[PDB]
């Protein structure tokens, strides 16, 4: 025999086992315990056995039985049997051939556990900032204590000490307690916590009595797993959930946005390509938000499983792991708030706010793994310029020596001992990188900022590489690695990414300072703008030990966030504009930069999973989220996928293209120019440009939303039920979302699709591209060819934009981040609305703008704050008869050219039905009033048409044209029209031409019929308006025009307008 091996926990992997583990790893009462053992080489006459004690008494040896052979190894199973709660088992596994040299593993000890639950509350002590509930247990000898405290008046914290020896934390004092024999009720202005005493059972209500959530009906819901003496290994609680309850968040999830029915693992993992199918993630957070208006956060870095009505149809549960330490309390929060987004804000109060990034982070990021030399960077920049792609971010991955990851590829130098840091001048730059500082300067010259790829591991591939070997020696001599549990440095398991590499212990501040010192010259001298901090899902092994005294079970989920945060803070300390770009983390990840959705293939299925990842991350407080648009690997995307992806990406928090392959031919860049080359579809370029230019037009809105995340916890991109939690149609939507406060975005994420269903919540929505009006409260069908993205603005929206003199979306304003071209506010008037604009160009002043819509009196008023810039309003309305600024008349400009020349003025855009109003910069509020205005027209051409078509061959129409002829039976034009100012009689203006003869049409108003007379117009180039009395109810009204048997003559039908 050459050896024997058994190790009960293997690498402690959640998903797999090594072939030499104990099963179960942590045996409970009544579970059969199997030991898997290996010997080598394969030989006759081998004996494998187990020497062991039960509660200190030597047992008869167990003989292991042959199981299987693989390679030059035999695998064996030894059966120890079942045990009782409290049993302490110690064993050693042994092997030898024909009574020769004996090889052994162990000794190993396990303590056999079972569940104990809270039984009754026996007394309650109110300490003014905390409440102690003294408890009995269902089994065992503990005297548990549950501590209640308020993180705020709407955020409840539970801390359980099974032994009673630990004490909970103080919280707010603003509560009262009604403590009776049978029940204790804890009340704040926001919450009513009702706790039955016998059996103990908690219900969490809002202050008005509405139930948020509650412990399971049968009580004994809250428990711990113990041997009663040495260990507590798990905690659980169990809660009642009705059949319609939806559960969102849990970090970044690829499979679904609503986790009901699933067991969700809070476990970071590097899963390539098939995250959705395996239900794995790089970014796992033990926090969810329910559409029943609460969130739950289990405050622990240990692995937890959330069982979301996956076992019992009306029960959800959490099972939280522990390392055995009996002094670690269970700590969790039930989180209420003013609305769903406020629940997320309260969660970020606990775990950390998003840090506002510089505005350059919100432009296009360009990346490709194949970029590996200065000529590649030069050509990326010149390709972007030649194709009018004004990006702001630039990533280099294949930049380094591929050994130290802090030295440029091909650089030569005198190696340094003892981990001493390099300066720029220590290097002779050669080959692929002759002048890194110059290269960076060229990136900056293009208006871009650059980040460099990093990992948290010291690579050790077993080869000789002087500087890396020097650094490894130094790192070990200082104790800068984690420890494997035996005194040796922890290494990533050999089969994994960077296997054999030594992790830097990011819990050790000295270690971090050393590691970052080696990169300092990249920031201070080369002038980089941050790091793409990749990896981090690299902590395996229960005995792996960190400088904070924590071990592998506790640190696996936390490690990536320690790593990412260390680098983010370090880069920012030198370069205040630095940005991190990362994939892995847990609670608190949001403090430290951008998160991208990792490694996915270029398919529509992947696109679907990416969108779910962003929407779940958003609920989990990770707002600055990116994805590799159209996928970074697999076969090159189709033109269709590339175009659909581009549109979504332009309307996502962070826009970035990227590609996996390191030296491919042809190129694998997901750049728009390479996509044209690879697909042969030249129309990719103008479509990409449209969406990129539109994003840059919206940058003032986007960046205000980024600040709103940082300040108020409102994520930039949100699943519909975050804004509409009571809306039954919004619960499961995963192919549309809100972007900022105002825009409903509905990407096409299905191959071959052109009829996109869009669910519109109650209220009026307006198509931002063309002014099409859509009353809410139904699913509409929107025709979207491959170049088209349905996007709608909600009623009352005030949307800041940076426009060219053309004043249309999708016109290139460039990538200047320090000035505006034409600062513009797009307004959809509806009652009184207000918006706080983040004017970052002018010192970050908040500009409070308000609009008062009064269409009943044919007026819209805008209260413009003091501004540093000329401003243009674009107000969705009919053409005013006059406009005043501070009471002073402003003249109508007849053309766009005249408007651009004017200092102040107004202009009416007939295509978009937008009134442009130009106001000078002034260090004082300005009152703008639009007079004689009504709600914008309902264009006939945007109506539901039956057997009738559109044209535009006679000038003077509004919108894009008119409905032509409309002069046979079974032809109809249907409008969905909102009552502008509630249920009332109104006048419907019908604008038409009838160049040959008097016409009539029939109209139905919510089923009520009348015939209208449309007198002849002089010719087909003359429009007239007839006023029709109608009666409209609140909200959406069905207005149907048709041509019936008693109607006559052709018309061209331009629009209708509703006015008082
Ligand atoms: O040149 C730097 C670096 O480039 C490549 O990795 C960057 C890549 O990392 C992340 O995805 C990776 C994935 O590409 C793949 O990598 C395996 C690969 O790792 C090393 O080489 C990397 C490049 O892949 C190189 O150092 C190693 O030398 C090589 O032998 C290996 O084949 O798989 C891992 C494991 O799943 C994955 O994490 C990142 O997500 C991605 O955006 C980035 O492009
Ligand atoms: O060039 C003459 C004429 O040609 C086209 O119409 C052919 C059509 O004419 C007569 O019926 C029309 C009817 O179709 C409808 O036309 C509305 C239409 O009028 C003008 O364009 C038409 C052509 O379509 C043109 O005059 C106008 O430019 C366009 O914008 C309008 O949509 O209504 C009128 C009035 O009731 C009627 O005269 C003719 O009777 C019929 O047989 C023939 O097919
Ligand atoms: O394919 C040769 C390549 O293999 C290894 O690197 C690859 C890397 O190039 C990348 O390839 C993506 C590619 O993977 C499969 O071939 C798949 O069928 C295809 O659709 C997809 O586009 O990613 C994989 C996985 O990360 C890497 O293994 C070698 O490292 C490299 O030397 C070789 O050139
Ligand atoms: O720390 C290892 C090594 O780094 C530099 O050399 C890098 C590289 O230089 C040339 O390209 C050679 O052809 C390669 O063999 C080298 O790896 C230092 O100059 C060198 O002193 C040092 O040992
Ligand atoms: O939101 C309004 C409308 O937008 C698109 O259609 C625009 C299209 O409408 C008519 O066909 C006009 O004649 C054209 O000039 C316009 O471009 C969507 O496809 C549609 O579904 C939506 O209702
Ligand atoms: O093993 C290290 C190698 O990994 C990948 O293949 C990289 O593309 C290459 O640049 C590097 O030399
Ligand atoms: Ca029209
Ligand atoms: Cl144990
Ligand atoms: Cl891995
Ligand atoms: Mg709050
Ligand atoms: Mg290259
Ligand atoms: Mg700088
Ligand atoms: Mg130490
Ligand atoms: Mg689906």
């Amino acid at each position: 025999m050459d050896g024997e091996y058994h190790s009960p926990y293997g690498d402690d992997d959640l998903y797999t086992v090594q072939p030499t583990e104990r099963s179960p790893r942590d045996p409970k009462a009544g579970e059969d315990v199997i030991l898997n053992i290996t010997t080598w080489p394969i030989e006759n006459g081998q004996d494998v056995w187990v020497e062991w004690t039960k509660n200190g008494v030597a047992q008869e040896n167990v003989t292991a039985a042959y199981d299987y052979n693989s390679g030059n190894n035999t695998y064996w199973k030894a059966d120890l049997g079942k045990f009782e709660k409290g049993d302490e088992i110690t064993y050693t596994t042994k092997g030898s051939t024909n009574g020769g040299t004996a090889y052994e593993s162990g000794p190993f000890t396990f303590y056999v556990t079972d569940w104990e639950y809270v039984q009754d509350v026996t007394s309650v002590v109110d300490n003014g900032d905390s409440i102690t509930l003294n408890m009995t247990a269902t089994a065992g000898d503990f005297s548990p204590k549950l501590y209640l405290s308020f993180e705020d008046l709407d955020t409840l914290r539970m801390e359980l000490s099974p032994t009673g020896k630990e004490t909970g934390h103080a919280g707010k004092s603003g509560y009262t307690v009604e403590d009776t024999a049978e029940k204790v009720t804890v009340t704040t202005e926001d919450l009513s916590i009702e706790i039955q005493k016998s059996p103990y059972r908690m219900e969490v209500h809002q202050a008005d009595g509405t139930l948020l959530t509650s412990e399971y009906t049968t009580a004994n819901s809250l428990g711990w797993l113990t041997d009663g003496k040495n260990v507590i290994n798990q905690y659980q609680n169990n809660f009642m959930t009705p059949s319609d309850e939806a559960f969102y968040g849990f970090g970044e999830r690829y499979d679904t946005i609503n986790q009901r029915g699933k067991d969700v693992e809070t476990y970071v993992y590097n899963e390539y390509q098939d995250q959705a199918q395996t239900e794995r993630t790089y970014l796992a957070v033990p926090f969810f938000v329910s559409a029943n208006k609460y969130g739950m956060y289990v405050n622990s870095d240990f692995h937890s499983q959330f069982q979301m009505a996956s076992k019992v149809e009306d029960k959800y549960s959490f099972v939280l792991d522990n390392d055995g330490d009996m002094t670690n309390m269970l700590d969790y929060y039930v989180i209420s708030g003013k609305d769903q987004n406020d629940i997320v804000n309260n969660y970020t109060d606990i775990t950390g706010k998003t840090t506002l990034l510089p505005k350059w982070a919100f432009g296009l990021w360009m990346s490709a793994n194949e970029w590996d030399r200065e000529s590649d960077v030069s050509s990326a920049l010149s390709n972007a310029k030649a194709n009018d792609i004004p990006a702001t971010g630039f990533v280099l991955e294949q930049w380094s020596d591929e050994e130290t990851y802090y030295i440029w590829n091909n650089a030569t130098y005198t190696a340094k001992k003892n981990g001493e840091a390099f300066s720029y001048d220590d290097f002779t730059f050669n080959g692929k990188w002759t002048d890194p500082k110059g290269m960076v300067d060229s990136v900056h010259d293009a208006g871009m900022n650059i980040v460099l790829w990093q990992v948290p591991v010291l690579k050790d591939d077993g080869t000789v590489y002087e500087q890396r070997d020097n650094d490894e020696e130094y790192m070990i001599s200082q104790g800068y690695s984690a420890d494997d549990g035996t005194g040796a440095p922890y290494r990533v398991p050999a089969s994994q990414w960077f296997g054999n590499g030594i992790l830097l212990d990011f819990t050790n501040k000295d270690a971090v300072d050393w590691w970052t010192s080696q990169r300092e010259y990249l920031l201070t001298e080369v002038g980089i703008d941050g790091f793409k901090t990749d990896g981090g899902e690299m902590v395996w092994g229960r005995d792996t030990t960190f400088s904070n005294g924590e071990k592998g079970q506790e640190m696996r989920n936390r490690y990536p966030t320690d790593y990412v945060s260390s680098y983010f803070d370090f880069a920012k300390s030198i370069n205040p504009e630095a940005v991190s770009f990362s994939r892995s983390g847990t609670s608190g990840a949001q403090k430290s930069g951008i998160y991208w959705s990792g490694d996915q293939t270029s398919t529509f299925d992947s696109f679907q999973a990416s969108l779910k990842a962003g929407l779940s991350a958003s609920t989990s407080g990770v707002s600055y989220w990116a994805w590799d648009m159209a996928g970074f690997t697999g076969d090159y995307p189709t033109a269709e996928l590339y175009k659909r992806a581009t549109a979504m990406a332009a309307f996502a928090p962070i826009m970035q293209f990227h590609s996996e392959k390191s030296d491919p031919s042809p190129s694998e860049e997901r750049s728009p120019w390479n996509a044209v080359a690879r697909t042969g579809d030249e129309t990719i370029l103008p479509t990409f440009q449209k969406y990129l230019y539109t994003r840059m037009n919206l940058l003032p809105y986007i960046y205000t939303a980024a600040k709103d995340t940082a300040d108020n916890g409102k994520s930039m991109m949100r699943q519909m039920a975050m804004d509409y939690p009571e809306d039954v149609n919004a619960r499961d939507l995963d192919e549309q979302y809100m972007f900022g406060d105002d825009l409903l975005v509905a990407p096409i994420v299905q191959e071959g699709q052109t009829e996109k269903e869009v669910y519109l919540p109650e209220g009026e929505w307006v198509d931002i591209w063309n002014g099409g009006v859509h009353p809410g409260g139904e699913t509409i069908s929107y025709y979207a060819d491959v170049d088209t993205l349905p996007v709608f603005a909600k009623a009352g929206a005030i949307i800041p934009m940076n426009m060219t003199d053309g004043y249309q979306l999708g016109q290139n304003v460039g990538n200047d981040l320090k000035s505006y071209d034409n600062l513009t506010f797009r307004v959809y008037p509806s009652g009184d609305s207000e918006y706080s604009f983040y004017d970052d160009v002018n010192g970050g002043e908040m500009r409070d703008i308000s609009v008062s819509e009064d269409f009943a009196n044919e007026k819209v008023s805008v209260d413009l704050p003091a501004m540093a810039d000329e401003t243009t309003m674009q107000v969705f309305s009919t053409e005013p008869t006059s406009v005043t600024i501070d009471g002073a008349d402003v003249a109508k400009a007849d053309t766009l050219d005249a408007f651009n020349e004017a200092t102040t003025g107004y202009y009416y855009d007939t295509v978009q039905n937008l009134t442009y109003v130009k106001a000078a910069a002034k260090d004082a509020k300005q009152a703008i009033v639009l007079n004689g205005v009504n709600h914008a027209p309902y264009e006939a051409e945007f109506g539901h048409l039956t057997n009738v078509t559109t044209a535009s061959d006679h000038a003077g129409y509004t919108g894009t044209g008119f409905v032509a002829g409309f002069d046979a039976e079974k032809e109809a034009v249907e409008f969905d029209i909102d009552a502008v100012d509630g249920a009332s009689d109104y006048t419907m203006e019908v604008r038409y031409s009838a160049g040959v003869e008097d016409a009539t049409r029939t109209v139905y108003i919510n089923g009520k019929k009348q015939q209208i007379t449309l007198p002849k117009t002089a010719n087909w180039d003359t429009w007239n308006t007839v006023e029709v009395p109608v009666t409209l109810q609140a909200g959406n009204n069905q207005v149907v025009f048709d041509f019936e048997a008693d109607d006559t003559a052709g018309i061209n039908f331009d629009h209708v307008v509703i006015k008082k």
